[PDB]
């Protein structure tokens, strides 16, 4: 229980609280217990990095959609994440789509998802997020940033305006922003990923955010999707650079199906995550590093689950990585669990520290 037993939760606990909860009502629970601190490693200097204007005591995150309300901040970074991220975030509050809209795949270590952004809206997280500011401040100078995702609601009429004021609410109370501009569970969405859609979108982001007083003027990072082709992704380094966005989050859920699933509900409608996505997701992050000289910050997420992802991904160009799905199989455990496999690795590769082996296999 308390003692934090990687066994145990994998084994046992897990697996039992989702054979007595469906996966929203484990969800829920999750971040109530995660809020209360109900929860079960050292962090060498070794895992330090320091990327986006701040320090990162370890390269380990909680990728967005475990907390999208801001409402257990505290007990994740209890948890041993390195930074936080919350959202997506919506302007005005709304429910999503319809349930069932998670779904377990067991057999593939793999998570459907069709949530379609359900947010409490900037005005609530905006005051939650002050509730806790001045401690937050502190945090983030102790090498534990946050991170706010931003989304669009549904019937907005301005994609572009939606974000711009996300920006505007939220970014005072975060060390970096991101636009999410690749989730599977809204109309249209993706289609901002585009060349001259994406450049009109951030750069109407961007001067928002500049507009912000310096010590409340967070980085700007994209978050794309796993299922670009080759010349999306080339457009999105082109404007990237172009306009200089600070970083980029790689990757969001995938609408593939990769051959080989055995889940029962493997053709549900959805975002999958977790193993399935993995390595198309680091091969994302290792075009993306190429296609911007190794000059873009990278934010790595996609199936990791143990030290090896975790390196495989800083390795091929991120800076740091996230996680989500690994947590609704293995628990909290997970996250010691990622940090002592990825220091074991990186000693034993002979690298000297996590910035170290940011990019190596393009060096190699
Ligand atoms: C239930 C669920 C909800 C998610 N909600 C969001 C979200 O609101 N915004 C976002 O940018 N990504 C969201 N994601 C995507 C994750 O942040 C991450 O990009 C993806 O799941 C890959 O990581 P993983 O394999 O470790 O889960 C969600 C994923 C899941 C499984
Ligand atoms: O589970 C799922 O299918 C899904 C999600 C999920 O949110 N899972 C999940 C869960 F159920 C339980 C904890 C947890 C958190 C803290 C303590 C803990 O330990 C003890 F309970 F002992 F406190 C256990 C963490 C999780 F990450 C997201 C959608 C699918
Ligand atoms: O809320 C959602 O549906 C959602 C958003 C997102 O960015 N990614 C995802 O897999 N689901």
């Amino acid at each position: 229980m308390a003692t934090g037993d990687e066994r145990f939760y994998a084994e046992h606990l897990m697996p039992t609280l989702q054979g007595l909860l469906d996966p929203e009502s484990a969800h829920r629970l999750a971040v109530r217990f995660t809020s209360l601190g109900l929860l079960p490693f050292q962090d060498s200097d070794m895992l330090e990095v320091r990327v986006l204007g701040h320090k990162f005591r370890n390269p380990v995150g909680i990728a967005a959609g475990f907390d999208k309300h801001g409402e257990a901040v505290d007990g994740l970074y209890k948890m041993g994440f390195g930074f936080v991220e919350i959202g997506s975030v919506t302007p005005k509050p709304q429910e999503g789509n319809p349930r069932p809209r998670v779904f377990r795949l067991p057999e593939d270590q793999a998570v459907i998802n069709r949530y379609g952004f359900n947010s409490h809206g900037l005005s609530v997280v905006e005051h939650r997020l002050r509730a806790r500011q001045q401690k937050q401040a502190k945090l983030t100078e102790d090498g534990l940033p946050l991170g706010v995702n931003l989304g669009k609601n549904k019937t907005s009429v301005d994609a572009a305006e939606d974000y711009a004021e996300g920006v505007r609410v939220l970014g005072p109370l975060a060390d970096y922003l991101v636009v999410n501009v690749s989730s599977p569970n809204t109309a249209g969405l993706r289609s901002l990923q585009g060349k001259a859609e994406l450049r009109r979108l951030l750069t109407k982001v961007l001067q928002e955010r500049d507009g912000l007083r310096r010590v409340h003027r967070p980085a700007v990072l994209v978050k794309i999707a796993p299922d670009l082709t080759s010349q999306d992704k080339e457009d999105i380094a082109s404007v990237v650079k172009e306009l200089g966005i600070d970083g980029l989050i790689v990757t969001n859920t995938t609408v593939s199906r990769p051959a080989g699933l055995q889940g029962a509900l493997r053709s549900e409608t959805g975002g999958l995550s977790g193993k399935p996505l993995r390595d198309l997701s680091t091969q994302t992050i290792r075009e993306m590093y190429a296609l911007t000289q190794g000059r873009v910050p990278i934010i790595g997420v996609g199936g990791v689950s143990s030290g090896q992802d975790a390196l495989e991904k800083i390795r091929a160009g991120a800076s740091l990585v996230q996680l989500y799905t690994a947590l609704t199989f293995w628990g909290p455990p997970v996250v010691g669990k990622v940090k002592r496999e990825l220091e074991a690795l990186l000693k034993e590769q002979g690298f000297g520290g996590v910035t170290d082996a940011i990019g190596a296999d393009h060096r190699r």
